């Protein structure tokens, strides 16, 4: 089913079927932890030890770009297409929104979280985006992000802290956590913000 990519598993899945098997996620009683992987996040991959134990214990390793869709070339069963890591993020709120699925957004700059909650608003309206924050916390802080997280009932947490720091904050809350979906989308609030 997957493909292994000099240590880092990578799905062989088009935008739909990422899409499908995140909607059966949000079906199942656990913490999923989802990564979108491009070329660059498996180079990091191979100088931090930590990173890739991390990658081989997420649910699911989507191969992000255009790039690491050329490395497959190599494989027999080559990854058969081009996905984005932030189209998939889209898609799949897309989807949701009218089903009422709860989202929160940790990470950002101060009040680039804020900002990316309102656009998307608009974009796919009826989205219920239960709370946001932003990435620069303390200890004591975290522990009031994840109380709030668990608390106002979010199905779907969106990491945006860069890699690999989002793809190891999920993996070690994994266990105070308590949502279906933590998926690293690093940088894509700031798209979304139109601030960049
Ligand atoms: C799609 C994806 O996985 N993309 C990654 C990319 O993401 P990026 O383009 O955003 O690059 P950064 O320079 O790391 O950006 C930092 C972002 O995280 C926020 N942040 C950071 C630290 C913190 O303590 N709190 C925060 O909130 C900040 O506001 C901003 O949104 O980073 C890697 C290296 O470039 C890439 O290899 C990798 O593909």
């Amino acid at each position: 089913e997957r493909l292994d990519i000099f240590g880092v598993p990578i799905d062989r899945v088009t935008m739909i079927q990422a899409v499908d098997i995140l909607n059966n996620f949000l079906q199942e009683n656990r913490l999923h932890i989802v990564a979108t992987p491009n070329a660059e996040i498996v180079m990091m991959a191979q100088k931090d030890k930590e990173y890739m134990e991390i990658l081989n214990n997420t649910d699911l390793n989507v191969p992000d770009g255009s790039g690491i869709v050329f490395a497959s070339k190599v494989f027999k069963k080559p990854l058969p297409e081009r996905v984005a890591g932030f189209d998939l993020m889209l898609e799949f709120i897309k989807g949701i929104s009218s089903k009422g699925v709860k989202i929160y957004l940790l990470g950002a700059a101060a009040q680039v979280a804020e900002q990316a909650r309102a656009n998307l608003e608009k974009l796919y309206p009826g989205v219920k985006i239960v709370g946001t924050h932003h990435g620069y916390f303390t200890e004591e802080e975290e522990n009031k992000i994840i109380e709030e997280i668990n608390n106002k009932g979010a199905e779907v947490l969106f990491v945006a802290l860069g890699a690999p720091k989002q793809e190891k904050w999920i993996y070690k809350n994994k266990d105070k956590l308590k949502v279906k979906i933590a998926m690293g989308v690093g940088g894509s609030f700031d798209v979304i913000a139109g601030k960049v």
